[PDB]
């Protein structure tokens, strides 16, 4: 077949089809393809399973495969609440600092949705987005905060990630 990634990938990949990706991978796949949508199965990848991207990441799935809204698959991994999937991104060195089409990043998303245990992962491993201030500067702390989510705020604020830079 002459269709690397794109439909086939984003299809099974973003359809939860785990093996479908393997069979297609062992056969052939634009590790970095990107339909006119500006996305690759690594971005759509049914975040339900986080290995979804892994199957692609093992061959080369840039976790910061941004999209139209500057959303990196990391966004998707966290924004929706797929930490183990957000991990597939970290495992494969995904820009924990990856952002959107302005500045906010997947740590501010889980912060807006309230994905505490999730945003808790970015502050637990990866490079975390402590002072990661978005375009204006509402970093991932000014995000889970403005949206009310405090356990998400304290998560970073307490983890020296919510501003508060007083060390003396």
């Amino acid at each position: 077949m002459a269709e690397p990634w794109g439909n086939e990938l984003a299809s099974a990949a973003a359809r939860g089809d785990l093996e479908q990706l393997t069979s297609l991978l062992q056969n052939n796949v634009n590790v970095n393809a990107q339909n006119g949508f500006g996305r690759t199965a690594l971005q759509v990848m049914k975040l339900g399973n986080p290995e979804i991207a892994r199957r692609l990441l093992l061959r080369g799935a840039n976790p910061d495969l941004k999209d139209r809204t500057g959303f990196a698959v990391i966004h998707d991994a966290a924004r929706a609440g797929f930490l183990d999937t957000l991990q597939t991104l970290l495992e494969f060195q995904a820009d924990v600092n990856i952002e959107d089409n302005e500045g906010n990043l997947p740590l501010h998303l889980a912060a807006k949705e309230g994905h505490l245990r999730v945003v808790e992962f970015l502050v637990k491993h990866t490079a975390s987005n402590v002072g990661h201030r978005n375009h204006k500067g509402d970093t991932a702390c000014d995000l889970a905060r403005l949206y009310g989510r405090n356990e998400v705020v304290s998560l970073m604020q307490a983890n020296g990630a919510g501003g508060a830079t007083n060390l003396q």
